[PDB]
């Protein structure tokens, strides 16, 4: 409704006064429903350099419900799967009306950086995260280079 509308506003003109520097989203053309997003792999992560895109679909209830959040660009990650599909709390259960979109992307920026163990959408690179750091990185970092330059 039109209160969703608001405060949908308010929030893209929050990242235009306040830019992140490393982040950016807002709608794809004429629809303020559907957003895009773009997060620069983090530097001293295996993802430096590159740029992934995301999808971002508001509820009719936001606030008051979490925005659909998905990756369209590939990666190696223990948390986001083959369809973009990212495993991450503030986006089920632990959504609040204070979280806002800008806020969405420094969790899933710091998500990239510091995987979380509990939820293995990739179970095989949630094992090699765990064993094997070195190697995760090293794929992590192939795998940038092969989507997201």
């Amino acid at each position: 409704g039109a209160m969703a509308l608001k405060r949908i506003h308010k929030e893209l003109n929050d990242l235009a006064r306040d830019p992140p520097a490393q982040c950016s989203a807002g709608p794809v053309g004429d629809d303020m429903f559907h957003w895009q997003a773009t997060i620069m792999g983090p530097n001293d992560s295996p993802y430096q350099g590159g740029v992934f895109f995301l999808t971002i679909h508001f509820p009719t209830d936001y606030p008051f419900k979490p925005p659909k959040v998905a990756f369209t660009t590939r990666i190696y990650h223990p948390n986001i799967n083959s369809n973009g599909s990212i495993c991450l709390d503030i986006l089920r259960s632990q959504w609040s009306p204070a979280l806002t979109i800008s806020k969405v992307l420094l969790s899933i920026c710091s998500l990239l950086c510091d995987p979380n163990p509990d939820d293995p959408l990739v179970p095989e690179i949630a094992r090699i995260y765990k064993t094997d750091r070195e190697k995760y990185n090293r794929i992590a970092r192939e795998w940038t280079q092969k989507y997201a330059m």
